[PDB]
Order: structure tokens, then C-alpha cells, then sequence
């Protein structure tokens, strides 16, 4: 699909058995979800940008399925105040930026 | 030309007569720049972030040409860890998300 930019790029994505809205991002490097339970051992990590860092906790091999694309990756789970796909799962589903 | 995420889609900018690197993030709804001297009036302006709130200057109708196409369009000014080209500007260079 081509999705023009005259509003937030917004698509639905499904998680962890859970249905999420989410923003797909070409300036996030990785992927970081609203605080939610996901399976399995995870480790901290500290992300930045505009107004400054917040904590998130890093589980690997996730399995995401982003506008009927299903793809694998890290995602960060912490108090983000929107869902956001980063560039390490929107390479997955082929994404690219074209002008 | 057509952009892959592998990497940050990092494209030079020219502003002020200087050249300056910048992110082509889908996820900004306005188009930061770092503390620069720029021409005019601005106007106060909040926006959030991943971390929280900001207090930035706005200033309108500027001139930028993004990897060699001529926007003129406004841009925010404050402390943004790099220069980010958003949806504002992304709009006037016809850029869309394709997959
Ligand atoms: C600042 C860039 C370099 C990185 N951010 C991505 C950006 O797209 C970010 C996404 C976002 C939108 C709305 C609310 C909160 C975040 N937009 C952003 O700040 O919008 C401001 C600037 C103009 O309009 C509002 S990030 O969220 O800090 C980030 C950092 C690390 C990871 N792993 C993932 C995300
Ligand atoms: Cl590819």
C-alpha cells in the first residue's frame, strides 16, 4: 500500500495476542510498545529523543504482525506515549521511504 | 529515489546557506532543527516527544532544500538530538511510505 503523509502514518498491528494501533517511523531505530505483558526473559535499556530518555525493557524475537505482515524482532516495551514500529521490523515487511 | 531503512535515512539538508544532515522520520509531525540563527519572528511552540515536553522556536515560511528538492515551509528550533525532517516538509517533496 502507499501511504501518503498528510497525517500520522497509523496502521494496526497485533501483538502478544493483543490488537494495537501503531506508528510506522523511519527516524525510530527500534521498535517500542505501550507497557504491556510479553513472554520471556528481557533485559533494561534506556532510549532518547525529544524530551530526553525513559526506561524500556528489551525482549528479543517478537513476533509482530504489522498491517497483515507478519515479521520478527526486538521490541522495547516501556511508557512511550504512542506505539511505534521502528526501522528493525518495518525492513521486514520490505518498507521504503520513495519521493 | 526509493529508500531502504537498513540504515538511518540520513539525507543532507541545506539551510541558511549551510549544509546540514537530517533524519526523514515519518514519525515527527514537524520538521526540528538544531540552535541555528534564522531569519524573522517566531513564535513559542511545545511538542512532544519520546521523553516528555519541549519548548521550541517556530519560525515559517523558511527556505530548506532537502536532498535537492526546494521546500519552503516552517521549522521548529530547540534541543533535538539530530536535525529531523517531518511530515510537514515530507508532504512538499511528495514522499509516501510504500510496502
Ligand atoms: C527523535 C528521533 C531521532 C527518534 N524518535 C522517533 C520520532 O519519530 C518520534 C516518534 C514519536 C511521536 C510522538 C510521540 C513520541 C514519539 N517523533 C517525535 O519526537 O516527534 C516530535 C518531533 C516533531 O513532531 C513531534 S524517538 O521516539 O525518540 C525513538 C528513539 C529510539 C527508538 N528506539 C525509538 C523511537
Ligand atoms: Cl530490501
Amino acid at each position: 500500500p502507499q501511504i501518503t503523509l498528510w497525517k500520522r502514518p497509523l496502521v494496526t498491528i497485533k501483538i502478544g495476542g493483543q490488537l494495537k494501533e501503531a506508528l510506522l517511523d523511519t527516524g525510530a531505530d527500534d521498535t517500542v510498545i505501550e507497557e504491556m505483558s510479553l513472554p520471556g526473559r528481557w533485559k533494561p535499556k534506556m532510549i532518547g529523543g525529544i524530551g530526553g530518555f525513559i526506561k524500556v525493557r528489551q525482549y528479543d524475537q517478537i513476533i509482530i504482525e504489522i498491517a497483515g505482515h507478519k515479521a520478527i524482532g526486538t521490541v522495547l516495551v516501556g511508557p512511550t506515549p504512542v506505539n511505534i514500529i521502528g526501522r528493525n521490523l518495518l525492513t521486514q515487511i520490505g518498507a521504503t521511504l520513495n519521493f
